[PDB]
């Protein structure tokens, strides 16, 4: 007696399915060794299909793709508030599995409404090479008859027996349930009367019997409620789980079943022969590139046009025609591109020159044709050089990609492979075929477009973005189910930070010293026990930021589809699986600091008429690499940790080249480096090559531009292609080969090495140890083509705010104009910096952020009622008419039709308006004329010429100026933020209780005790309240009230608050503030004068140090009062301020 499970869910039905697919199949495997078989039947979708396939055909086991389709009581278009129910599906040929696809992609692309729904319509469409199974109980025909509509059940079963034929078998499961007993009773009729086969299954949901609790909390985390509700999501047993045929028949009697539904499980199982193209299979699916052009031969083209732009002092059309006369600009590249491999290689026969680019590229191309990829680099160079010519940024490349000149040549790559050593056969290995990864960098604004692009140009139907899968981290996992057990979240959060943290993420709860923290608690035995029970387990399916497809055909005909909630068309598989698949994937990254490069240029132009075309910019700037080594990386890309600042200070970098190593070596690992890297760099230390003489002919020309480190992998690849002999292709297997540190297979490469290394030079006692250097710095070594090209931008960004510095401030503004929290600092960034940030004004804004002469001037569209129209608008009418000569020339020329009463009153407030006069005489003048102005054309459009036509407009209404509480708070409401002020500062009592500032927070706390309390003090702005200085804000646990908090800080929860009218109440103390410069005969000048005063005020000292502002308050003694003016009669600034100790 043996049993094959048809039915079983996977931590794929993301909601219920809790077992994981590895665990499962060893679980089936050990029950059942012959000839094992299992379903993989998910909830309404496709996704561990490819994995599960892979990972049951490597333990043996026999995979089955299923589905359980939710299929929808009518159409699948229907968005009616009949339902939906359930249907069990099973591939049994490769026909089948494409049905499948077509069928789960159908279910989200059209017919998804709470679940991804089908049609009986598309399941007759899609029925051939399926095997369908009655199914759950929320299926039709088990529903019906609960309903007691057994005639609809029949009709229904005669419905999809015109469907699938006698690939329809009448499911059978038992549960402890008594509406089992009713509908099999009845099914079974069924089965008799058509002639159908039973087969039974059981629904599986978890692995063991004994994960029924694990599964059960599983269903409390997204239902998200205690382990006693009730109301809480639960199933109404604990059977969902991989029996043993003996316990399958306990549920399944053999005197009323008998043998037919357990031998029918295993002959379904045998007939359901679908293979996927994986690995010993697995064809290359290259889309075609449209072009008398062979697809190698464009390519050529390309790259032949592509030099002669990209040398322009060593690539002529003159040394074409000499290269062509050894056997139109654009006629002559057409020409070179036919040229044959047989007649290449007798001119080789026969400093980066010329003839050098020439043999580079042609052996580049040589290497790709003979791989057969110029299609795929045809693809790519394609969709880049569109965007170029459509206003999308491109970075000059990322990972090996710009190694390849031919990548260079023809565009996809943009910096000079050659001028800096990097190597094409680090990209194309040209030992191995393997396709190559080009992934690109765009301007984060703008991606989409490029993928909307590649969408058109492609197809629709074969072209998505690739889907990701998040896991569920350990940390997390122990918090979700200690939160279901009715833990409290404090000693919840103590048991999470138990587990080590690694790499980044956290350690398995497999491993994880502590665990004596069990034995106390029985509760917390099960919590641990749980949590690493659904460890493996899935959240949901998102897009990934990146990753797409462009399949060769239609998509749904290999790849499951989806549709994201922005309508992103989205794989069902992962990057891994769609790779396995041998589908083209491409990544195309969002990059903020080009979509900053590209305002930078946009108010650069308009500035000051200058048009930056960064990828003509010299290298060796010297105002450039001088602000750098200041350590001015404020905005600059790649390098702006607090660290990295401080290390590019210390280095004082002089070249692009110290940018590319720096960046190269700061990180855990080789950080250790960088110190020799800098005594070597400053002209102070020796770059010796002693321990290597008969090597150092080869070690110098590479290493010689990092300082004598071995820095790249390409330096690596390199010094064994030199030394060895090997091949540079042969040199990148050595850097995986060291990679992989494989136990002994590292020894078949040294004696290739020292045999290679004696018969150059090397006298093999060298040979041996230059080995060792090899293998120790291949652990650290970096990709230099990929720090190269990055390094680039950090450059660009650098040069841009080295000569254009306002520009620079106003794009940082620009870019990030909707950060409300973002826009203030960066106000503050430029305000303590030299440059002033001016309010928006009618007559000098422009539409967004601008630079008018050395000053940021806030653009019109940053004012919060005007709508877009309106600004452009403005903007418009003060182009054909000239500027506006005041409030009424404002509003005759603007109707209100336009301009609204409510977009003019912000105008007002946000200061667009001040050149007019006082702002509350503005606001107050407002309604006066706009009656004036709508009676102006009610006059001009009943004739009357100019005079008679207008009795010019009255003054300014007159009222009482503002306040600058009130004036500051217009102020935010119609720009967000506070310019030019801060309500805080207006009372500064506040201020000098505070014991620090929102941005000192982070600094002044971490060195003290563990979570520590403090007071801060600032303003409030929430209905989780937000706390706001002159120097930021603050999440803390109504509007335009000032406060003092009282908090602890790890984050900042908030312990105690105190009102402005209370802190001004509290007794006072004095506070003297004196600078750094104070001689020894002064701390007993100050100490006499306060010693001559007593009283019981405490002395409190504010000194300005060298780094940092202390706060010691005094000793013993306490003055009374009278001494502040007395102490103001002298050298010494003083206050009253509220005494510090009371809160
Ligand atoms: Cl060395
Ligand atoms: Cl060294
Ligand atoms: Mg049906
Ligand atoms: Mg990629
Ligand atoms: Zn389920
Ligand atoms: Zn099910």
């Amino acid at each position: 007696l043996k049993f094959a499970h048809l039915h079983q869910h996977t931590q794929f039905s993301l909601l219920d399915g809790a077992a994981k697919l590895q665990d499962l199949l060893k679980w089936v495997k050990e029950t059942t060794p012959e000839d094992p078989a299992l379903a993989m039947t998910d909830h309404g979708n496709l996704f561990g299909a490819v994995e599960f396939y892979k990972k049951a055909t490597a333990m043996g086991v026999k995979p089955i793709i299923g589905y359980e389709a939710y299929v929808a009581a009518e159409s699948r278009f229907d968005r009616k508030r009949g339902g939906y129910f359930h249907l069990t599906l099973l591939a049994k040929d490769f026909t089948g599995y494409q049905n499948l696809v077509r069928l789960a992609s159908r279910a989200y692309l059209e017919g998804f409404y709470e679940k991804p729904r089908i049609d009986r319509e598309i399941l007759r469409e899609h029925a051939q090479g399926l095997i369908a199974l009655s199914g759950c109980l929320g299926a039709e025909i088990p529903q019906f008859i609960l309903q007691d509509r057994l005639d609809l059940a029949e009709a229904r079963l005669n419905e999809d027996l015109s469907i699938f034929g006698d690939r329809f078998f009448i499911e059978i499961q038992n549960h402890g349930l008594p509406e089992q007993k009713k509908v099999n009773q009845v099914l079974k009729e069924f089965a008799r009367k058509y002639g159908l086969g039973m087969v039974a299954t059981n629904d599986g949901h978890y692995v063991r019997k004994e994960d029924a609790r694990a599964h059960e909390v599983l269903l409390a985390i997204q239902s998200k409620t205690t382990l006693d509700d009730p109301e809480r999501w639960r199933f109404p047993c604990d059977e969902f789980y991989v029996k043993t045929p003996e316990e399958m028949r306990a549920m399944l009697p053999e005197a009323e079943w008998g043998d037919e539904p357990f031998d029918n499980t295993v002959e379904i199982a045998r007939m359901c022969d679908v293979d996927l193209p994986i690995g010993d299979k697995m064809v290359y699916r290259i889309p075609r590139f449209p072009l008398g052009r062979t697809e190698a031969q464009y390519l050529r083209e390309l790259t032949f046009l592509g030099l002669l732009r990209r040398y322009p002092d060593r690539i002529t059309e003159a040394f074409y025609r000499e290269v062509l006369r050894l056997l139109d600009e654009r006629a002559l590249a057409e020409a070179l591109a036919r040229v044959e491999e047989k007649a290449w290689e007798e001119l080789r026969k026969r400093e980066w020159t010329a003839e050098a680019i020439l043999h580079r590229a042609l052996y580049e191309l040589s290497v790709i044709e003979r791989m057969g990829f110029p299609g795929y680099f045809l693809i790519v160079q394609d969709y880049i050089n569109w965007a170029r010519g459509h206003g999308v940024s491109v970075g000059p490349g990322r990972g090996s990609a710009a190694g390849s000149l031919v990548a260079y040549a023809v565009g996809i790559t943009n910096i000079d492979p050659l001028r800096f050593g990097l190597l094409f056969e680090r990209f194309l290995n040209p030992e191995r075929v393997s396709m190559p990864d080009i992934d690109t960098d765009f301007s984060d604004r703008e991606r989409d477009r490029v993928i909307q692009y590649v969408r058109e140009r492609y197809g629709e139907d074969k072209v998505a973005q690739i889907g990701t899968f998040g896991s569920l981290a350990s940390k997390a996992a122990l918090k979700d189910v200690a939160r279901v057990y009715g833990i409290p979240h404090k000693k919840a959060e103590e048991l999470a930070k138990l587990i080590p943290v690694q790499f980044g993420k956290p350690k398995p709860l497999q491993e994880a010293e502590l665990r004596a923290e069990m034995e106390k608690d029985e509760r917390i035995r099960q919590v641990i026990e749980v949590a690493m029970r659904l460890e493996g387990l899935n959240r949901h399916a998102s897009v990934h930021a990146a990753g797409v497809v462009i399949a060769a055909e239609p998509l749904t005909d290999l790849v499951p589809l989806m549709r994201d909630q922005e309508g992103r068309p989205v794989t069902q598989y992962d990057m891994g699986a769609v790779e396995a698949l041998g589908l083209l994937k491409m990544d195309f990254l969002g990059l903020r600091t080009l979509t900053f490069l590209d305002e930078a240029r946009r108010i650069v132009k308009e500035s000051k008429g200058v048009e930056l075309d960064y990828d003509r910019l010299p290298l060796d700037d010297p105002k450039t690499f001088e602000l750098l080594s200041r350590g001015e990386t404020k905005g600059v890309f790649q390098l702006e940790s607090g660290g990295m600042t401080a290390t590019v200070r210390g280095l004082k970098p002089r070249r692009l080249e110290d940018i590319i190593a720096l960046v190269s070596l700061y990180r855990p690992g080789p950080m250790e480096h960088i110190p020799t890297y800098i005594r070597r760099h400053h002209g102070q230390e020796p770059v010796s090559y002693a321990e290597f003489p008969h090597a150092e002919k080869y070690l110098r020309p590479i290493l010689d531009e990092t300082y004598g480190i071995p820095v790249y992998q390409e330096q690596i690849m390199q010094i064994a292609s030199q030394v060895a002999g090997y091949s540079l292709g042969e040199a990148d297997l050595l850097r995986r080969a060291m990679g992989k540190k494989r136990v002994e297979e590292m020894q078949k490469h040294r004696e290739r090495f020292v045999r290679g290394a004696k018969e150059r030079g090397v006298p093999e006692e060298e040979a041996n140890r230059l080995f060792d250097m090899l293998e120790a710095f291949a652990n650290y070594g970096f990709n230099k083509s990929h720090a190269a090209a990055y390094s680039l931008l950090s450059y660009q960004t650098a040069y841009v705010k080295a000569h254009y510095p306002v520009e620079f401030m106003a794009a940082l503004l620009s870019v990030e104009r909707h950060d409300s929290d973002k826009v203030a600092e960066y106000i503050r960034d430029a305000r303590a910096l030299g440059i002033p940030v001016l309010p928006p004004d009618v007559n000098r804004s422009g539409f967004d952020f601008k630079v008018v002469g050395e000053e940021i001037l806030f653009g019109l569209s940053a004012v919060k009622n005007v709508g877009e129209m309106a600004a452009r608008a403005i903007l418009e009418e003060r182009e054909r008419g000239g500027p506006f000569k005041s409030l009424g020339d404002f509003l005759k020329r603007l109707p209100e039709q336009v301009v609204n009463k409510r977009a003019l009153e912000s105008l007002v407030k946000a200061g667009a308006l001040d050149a007019f006069g006082d702002r509350a005489r503005l606001l107050a003048s407002l309604e006066p004329l706009l009656r004036w102005a709508a009676e102006t054309r009610e006059r001009g459009r009943s004739g009357l010429v100019g005079l008679f036509a207008e009795v010019e407009e009255p003054p300014l209404v007159e009222a009482s100026p503002l306040d600058e509480i009130t004036m500051l708070r217009y102020e935010k409401e119609a720009l967000g933020i506070y310019v030019s002020g801060h309500p805080v500062l207006r009372y500064p009592g506040l201020r000098e209780v505070a014991s620090c500032t929102i941005e000192e927070l982070s600094e002044f706390v971490r060195e003290l005790p563990g979570k520590p309390k403090v007071l801060l003090s600032g303003m409030v702005e929430e209905v989780r309240f937000t706390l706001s200085d002159e120097t930021g804000a603050l999440e803390v646990v109504k509007e335009d009230i000032p406060l003092l908090v009282l908090a602890e800080v790890e984050r900042v929860l908030a312990q105690a608050v105190w009102t402005l009218e209370e802190v001004l109440e509290a007794p006072k103390a004095l506070e003297v503030e004196v600078d750094h410069a104070l001689l020894d005969e002064k701390g007993a000048r100050l100490k006499s004068l306060l010693d001559e005063h007593p009283g019981s005020l405490p002395v409190y000292l504010r000194v300005l140090g060298p780094f940092g502002e202390a706060l010691f308050a005094l000793r013993e003694v306490r003055v009374g009062e009278e001494a502040l003016g007395l102490l103001e009669a002298e050298g010494y600034r003083a206050y009253l301020v509220p005494d510090r100790e009371v809160f």
